[PDB]
């Protein structure tokens, strides 16, 4: 319907801004396999009476098999995959996953990447593909192939640095006048982003707010939010002082911000700095948190009450 | 095994500092099916007789099968790859490869980009996967080691503007005490690249300056350059006040520059701006220029021919 929309009903659904990030690296990989083991597999059986898991595309077969050794890998890594899901989508505004824990191990990881965005896309939950993808208009159509029409994803961040005008390929396809949303690289939690976010300027304004600034006048130009799509800024939980600059400057605009949990921020700092009425502009990405927490079901409500508190107070 | 030693061999080797640029795109794929089948698979007959397409690691029983479903697509796609590295490799001096083109289908075109690099490595060729990497140095770890264990490239792109300091999980991995090459976006061929990398500066030194300094800070900190790698810098063909600034400033740096054939540059004023002798710090990258020329070949002889007669 236009991922705008599809933000603003599940909000309603579950009033949170909470986005969850599912990021598995080798070790959760090889702890989930032995831990599945040790406990007669009490998770990946779950798994396999969840609905949807009869919908995914790839190696179907492989993955509703219970516990083909050069498969093992494949197998427990995308069913970690829907253990995390499965255990704490309820209290997910939107799932983020970056793209560089999946590409490590070559194919075999693409395919879990396709079936996890299968599998949220019939769960109808929002996605976001954390790919911070960069290059020459030519190119970076093959991006939007990727992330749009094959995995499906309803938006992807992207750094501008190169130009703002691979967003015209990026956000849009003529050829099949789609339109798509997307989360520039505005100010992010690197220790030492400042020394081109910050410390650049033109006209004695700071390179992350010119760079925001110039995001928007694409967005405009290929009338995303008419088409209910959009492009937000990708702003760190810790840079308290451009949240709110942001949100001033820029109401009404999408952030999405990382670095709670495993980066180590205040919560109600940047909640309330990024808050707006309409709180799916301020997701608030959580991710190593919650899925390398032992109970992550019991993480993630932890931090689903914590936003809907802080929410209230405002 | 060092790059830096890589490149200084193979360019006495074939004395040229062409980059043969290797993305495959749709059309590229199906006009190579196309023209196969017509023509009794004469490309694809040539592929398999080479000795070292046997050294492939993905899927090998479907690649030399003898063409004849699901692994079509594959099959044509990981050829049509061969087909070009076979026919203009003699005039390569490095081999630049962009990620995006290998992506958009999924899996599959990860397990032609995985052949591709093992047929580049046994032909000792060295490589450049154009990726553009950027990210946290948590995550970015993930792409070294995509990168340069999974592909054993020999370098790779990155976009620093997240930060320098991911270049010391990109071009160093403490566990393996290992180092790897990579070329940082200091001045890209956009059309509106001016308006980020030109129009911002500190203390009137423009973005990509101070960009450019701050990657050789990184490598000089990392001490690549002994252990024979280096990071380098993107530098557009069609950006010659910045290129000639590059080369005269930081006078023994590596340079890679795209855009030169697909996106109308001048090869002549391109390469005598950043021009070293050590010609191999100066990769002029030429790719749809030869692969989308009907006689690849003969496309990468021309370029090969007039960048040689360019000294
Ligand atoms: O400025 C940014 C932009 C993106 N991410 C991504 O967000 C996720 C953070 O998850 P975690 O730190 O909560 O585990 C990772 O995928 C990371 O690459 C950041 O951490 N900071
Ligand atoms: O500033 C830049 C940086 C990288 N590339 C890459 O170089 C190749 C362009 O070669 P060609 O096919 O235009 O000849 C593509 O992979 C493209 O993404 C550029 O064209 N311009």
């Amino acid at each position: 319907m236009g991922f705008k929309v599809k933000l603003e009903k599940r909000r309603n659904a579950i009033n949170t801004c909470l986005c969850i990030g599912l990021d598995p690296d080798e070790k959760d990989i090889e702890n989930f396999m032995k831990n599945e083991k040790e406990n007669n597999y009490n998770n990946i059986k779950k798994n396999l009476k969840e609905k949807y898991i009869n919908n995914v595309s790839i190696k179907k077969d492989i993955l509703l098999k219970a516990p083909e050794k050069s498969e093992e890998f494949f197998y427990f890594f995308n069913h970690f995959c829907f253990y995390i899901i499965n255990e704490t989508n309820k209290y997910a505004l939107t799932f983020k996953m970056n793209f560089a824990f999946y590409i490590p191990y070559g194919s075999v990881g693409i395919d879990v990447l396709k079936n996890v965005f299968d599998y949220l896309y019939e769960l109808n939950i929002p996605t976001i593909l954390d790919m911070k993808i960069n290059d020459i208009g030519n190119t970076v159509k093959n991006y939007r192939k990727f992330i749009f029409e094959y995995l499906k994803s309803d938006s992807c961040t992207v750094n501008i640095y190169m130009g703002t005008n691979m967003l015209k390929d990026i956000c849009y396809d003529e050829e099949k006048n789609k339109y798509y949303s997307a989360f520039v690289l505005v100010k992010t939690t690197n220790p030492d982003s400042a020394i081109f976010q910050k410390n650049l300027s033109l006209d004695n304004k700071q390179a992350y707010v010119i760079m925001a600034q110039e995001a928007l006048n694409m967005s405009s130009y290929l009338n995303l939010e008419q088409n209910n799509e959009f492009i937000g800024f990708v702003v760190g939980a810790n840079s308290y002082d451009e949240m709110n600059y942001i949100r001033t400057y820029f109401p009404n605009c999408y952030i999405l911000s990382p670095g709670i949990g495993a980066q180590n921020g205040d919560l109600h700092k940047t909640l309330t700095n990024g808050y707006h009425k309409s709180y799916e502009k301020i997701l608030i990405n959580i991710g190593r948190a919650i899925t390398k927490n032992p109970y992550p079901q019991k993480a993630a409500q932890m931090y689903y009450d914590q936003i809907n508190a802080i929410l209230k107070q405002n």
